[PDB]
């Protein structure tokens, strides 16, 4: 702990700039700020998700907006350096990864599990909340996992590596169930990359962008990639079936967020089947509403995540999944504004942009 | 066995006539047209659903389109009077409920017990298939379910009584659950005694018609009823959370199939709501998305029914359910034109109306 | 808060008896002990259950044992008295129910929901915590569930009433099905009551008692008692099915502990049918392990509960379930031997006994 | 089509022996006994499971008695070589693999899926039902499952896999859990083949034979093995939960159907935890009741299966489980008692004994 603290912020405007940011040094250095249950980490290294590309672009999600300067970014692990002394879970120097959500305990989600929606959550990259693209940060010990000697950026990984075990947990996927994935972004391919952990088969994947189709056929040689054309749902979904053999999926995991990607999901999946959407886009979308009835498709959709974290952790430890491997561009903290344009411009090449603080 | 069979016929044109039908009455009276495992019935009684309206006035429902000469009715019981040497079940005289559902018991959706959506189905009611509303239908045995001395009003009931079992079997009510239930409609309402008997609490029902929602309140009292006005959906859900007390219905049984109901069903229902859709409606509605992914709504969808059948009688049986309390007009199947006149013109003070042959 | 705390003992040598306890009034009088987010309740009304007459009368239930004097009771409503300044959900005045169990919300059972396992629980009635058989408690806010103007009985009945919601839950009840009660004691009225209310049918509960099926018959008149015989489990199902009609329980909620009990569920049960133990009994059981196999039968067991509460009380706001006409014996806190006596034996013709502070 | 039809036998006397069987060859050439539906089969190559085992041994396995000249066998895979003329679905020449199981597709547990329960079932292995070592067989084409050019050896796996898959679909096994394997004969081994392919990890399986264990971490190397000591369950589990690191599994496949084996399954899982029983064994066990009270622990058990075989056959056909590596042994069918001889000496180094009608 040397450095003063910055972080990337965000504004109504779409600006995004680095500008300091709390706690102070001085504050982490003689354990001021640090309350009940809490610790100061150092983050090492945190990733940009859409989530923060779309913030910076666009000033909001739903009804989450930015209404003033705000920090960004909320996948990340980093090293503990301050310790309250109540805490007893975690020690300082160890690494952990953290999970970007502080919860009530007392709130109906809260106490049946589902406690992503907590009615007083804290999730720190949604306004009013500080995101995780600083050099240090107060959390509740509870939300720090331990991760021993695993590498920063894998620890970083486990956060939508989380939101792809969440989606997989809900939608209920099973060893030898077709899956289709629609978006080979990030979160289509670490989904993927589950869904092959997991048995699914046959695995098809679809984008618009031929240059991400080709980097999932080479991290999963088992998949087989779709180039989505400009076609009417139903015949999106004829393509994708011809693609699957001739099975229709059980399962649409669906990471676009998109209105025609959804559309020919619905088209796609089996009589019972789940279309899964774990992407975001607009307020309203046009539904096939006939299609999804006659068929007794389930619509779901995810909101974040509960209780990944020690089974991601487990999937990572085992090599079952490779995520490190994702991570094409890799930029010091001060450099965020290239990290975020790389981000955002796909003719970058990059998949998973890293922000880091060695 | 004396009469002339006849049948209800809709065409493309939305026409509806009565005209002779088969099997002929000869060919049932030397059970000519019999064949494995197939009993014939005489139609006692038989409900217009929504369905037939629509089929009627509209020619389609989804993929579902009348292209020529069609005799609709699916919700029927009667007498049976005819039985192949094979039919062990079933016996000349008996009373039965017939399930309007014929399966091949060899794809897919038949072996996993998701029979509704068998992929060589004939369901009667629907295009090609013949409907019920006839004096004699050959149907098969294991679709004719015996029903002792129970009217056949009721019988012919536990049509749409499956419907609504159905629903709230996958939409997961329990006991303890407050419920929603939109529109007062034959279908809200019956799903509305059965949210009832199912102990749901509280209970709340809403149309754009007050009479509906007078009768609604007559045979449920303790049900809250609401009248919809011309709000947005957020709006309208705020209003329906104040019907509630100030509890987050968990379930939405959405029994119109119209967008604004739907949207105003996703945004009343709790964090990990569902909303079940049993209505039906346009090809395509704009849907609140982003209202449904911060909230974990999951959407879902009725085709028909499975598994019901024995349950329903049971719920009749027991007094659990009071289902021809429902049935506010009768037409012999001569005057079906008045029937579904009045079935159709909401003035008419109609719930249930039933076309019967004595 | 004027009178001495006194609370009900038991020891390892089985004796029952009355004494002094904490917090001491002087400490309730100026909120010495009173802990964050705490509150003291002035108990007013605590039911006695099979665990407090067990553990008296033996000792132990399974790793449960009580090795020195220990406080009974876990069943209880009453009056806040004191509040920590920052309570900010209950206030000094309010009625409410305790829910006897404090979790540490941060094991895997407390995140993912199932909070009855927590692996750092206090459960008040369980050695070494002491019960609520006491004039005062110190208790965390939220798990003091308001109820407004409720009885004491019925807040006190709040706990039982969520055995029953628990158990319920799990094995999976739903409107239609037929459900089978062993034992007519407390828990086992109480989950038929329950049973009922969700629309089970047909119901039957059985019981050695005859007594206590001719209340089970007057508090339920729907259902079908059965009085056991000393049979093999076998022929003790065929008696039970006869019972049913000739319909095979979908769900057994077994409320006796005892080993015979539970076989003759196993055995009446149908395909794929779920025996649920509530019952408590010997570390070790013979099971019918070929029929349970054959069948597909599903073997469930309860630990107390969770997120029962707010549903709970809706049942009993809501008339949904009439719990104060359980409790038959009613004594002050300092005749609390005479309350377990009565308790302990059947003779006396009690179903649930309080024990109460004015 | 040329030999003499024989099959293998055993009886009430416990004698294995090879005799002339029916169909007849005749019979076979000219298509004489072959019903509405059905197909003829040349059983090219059949395994012997531990039922097959237990029959000729012992006579029984429940309620299931071997009462006279009984044909065992019923994990087959062969060719087809007359057709009903019917039979839409299967043509002369195909490879099939055989669904040792005939459905009435009538009663309940057919019609709601779960047709391993079917009230009027032909299960092929079981009295008084032929089993499938024969030449050949007359079967409905339905449950004869077309699997184009794969191996016989592989098609004839296709049925123990499907009990793997099965006891994997109602256990809940999902990609991240720990998953305990008690046994390591054929169906522990495919089980953890299954558990593997599923992302299971960590992955233990316990034996008290050392060969079979050292061969199942040859074939899933990433998997702990636990040599089974004489120990107390509860001991045994805290073995067991040191092989698992120090982790408690989720679930427990039991495949041994031992007392002891499943009072350690019991113990070792965590809260909340499923110990599902393959396995069968004696008619009554003794349980540890009060740990799988509090612990919550859901004991589950498996008859056979439906609805694995297109899943099976995909997970052959895309290489996720490799099955034919699990026979050890191969009989042509003239020698079945060498197989069956082999077959239940576990000194052979037996895993798989296949019996062949090249
Ligand atoms: N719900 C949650 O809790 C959660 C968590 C993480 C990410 N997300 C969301 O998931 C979505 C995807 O995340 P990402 O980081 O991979 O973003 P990304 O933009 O990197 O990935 C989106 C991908 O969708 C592809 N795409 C666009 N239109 C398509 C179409 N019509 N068909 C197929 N593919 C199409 C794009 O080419 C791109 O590769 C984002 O909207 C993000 O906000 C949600
Ligand atoms: N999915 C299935 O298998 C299945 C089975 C039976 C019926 N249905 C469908 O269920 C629907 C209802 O059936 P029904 O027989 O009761 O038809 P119905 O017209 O009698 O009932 C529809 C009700 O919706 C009310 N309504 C209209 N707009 C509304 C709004 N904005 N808010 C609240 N209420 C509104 C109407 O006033 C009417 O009372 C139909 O569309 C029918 O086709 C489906
Ligand atoms: N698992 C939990 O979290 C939990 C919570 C509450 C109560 N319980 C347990 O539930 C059980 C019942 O509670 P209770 O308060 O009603 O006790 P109780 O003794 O009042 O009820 C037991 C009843 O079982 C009857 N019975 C005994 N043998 C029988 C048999 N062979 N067949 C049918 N009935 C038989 C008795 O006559 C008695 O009426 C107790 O063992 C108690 O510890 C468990
Ligand atoms: N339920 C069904 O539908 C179904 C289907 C197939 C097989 N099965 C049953 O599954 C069981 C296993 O089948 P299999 O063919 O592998 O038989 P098998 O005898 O080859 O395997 C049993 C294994 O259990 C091991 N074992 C014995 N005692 C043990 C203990 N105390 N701890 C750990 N391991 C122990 C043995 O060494 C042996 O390797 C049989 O009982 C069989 O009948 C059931
Ligand atoms: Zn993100
Ligand atoms: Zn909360
Ligand atoms: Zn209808
Ligand atoms: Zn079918
Ligand atoms: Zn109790
Ligand atoms: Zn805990
Ligand atoms: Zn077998
Ligand atoms: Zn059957």
């Amino acid at each position: 702990a040397s450095k003063t603290n910055i972080g990337v912020f965000t504004n109504p405007q779409h600006d995004l700039w680095i500008s300091e940011a709390s706690p102070s040094l001085e504050s982490v250095q003689k354990g001021e700020e640090l309350k009940e249950g809490e610790v100061t980490v150092a983050v090492r290294s945190t990733g940009i998700c859409g989530s923060d590309v779309h913030f910076w672009k666009h000033g909001c999600i739903g009804p989450m907006i930015v209404e003033c300067d705000h920090v960004l970014g909320h996948e990340s692990a980093g090293e503990v350096i301050a310790v309250h002394p109540s805490v007893k879970s975690i020690k300082v120097g160890d690494r952990v990864a953290i999970e970007p959500q502080v919860i009530c305990n007392a709130c109906e989600p809260c106490l049946t599990g589902r406690y992503n929606g907590c009615e007083r959550v804290d999730f720190l990259s949604t306004p009013p909340v500080p995101g995780l693209l600083r050099r240090y940060v107060n959390h509740p010990a509870v939300w720090c996992h331990k991760i021993g000697n695993m590498s920063y950026e894998n620890g970083a990984m486990l956060e939508p590596l989380s939101v792809a075990l969440a989606g997989l947990q809900r939608a209920g996927v099973r060893l030898g169930d077709p899956v289709l994935i629609c978006g080979a972004g990030p979160i289509g391919l670490i989904t993927m990359l589950c869904a092959k952990a997991a048995g699914a088969c046959p695995l098809v994947i679809t984008d618009i962008d031929e240059g991400r189709l080709k980097f999932a056929k080479e991290i999963c040689p088992e998949v087989v990639t779709h180039k989505v054309e400009r076609l009417s749902a139903e015949e999106s979904a004829k393509k994708i079936v011809e693609s699957f053999g001739g099975i229709e999926p059980a399962v649409a995991l669906e990471c676009t967020g998109v209105e025609s990607s959804i559309a020919a999901a619905i088209w796609a999946v089996k009589f019972g089947g789940k279309v899964f959407v774990i992407g975001v886009g607009k307020n309203e979308i046009q539904i096939p509403f006939m299609r999804a009835s006659v068929r007794e498709v389930d619509l779901q959709f995810q909101y974040r995540y509960c209780n990944t974290w020690p089974r991601a952790i487990r999937l990572v430890e085992n090599g079952l999944v490779d995520l490190t491997r994702l991570v094409t561009h890799r930029f010091p903290l001060e450099d965020a504004l290239k990290a975020f344009e790389t981000a955002s411009d796909p003719k970058t090449g990059a998949i998973k942009v890293q922000i880091q603080s060695l």
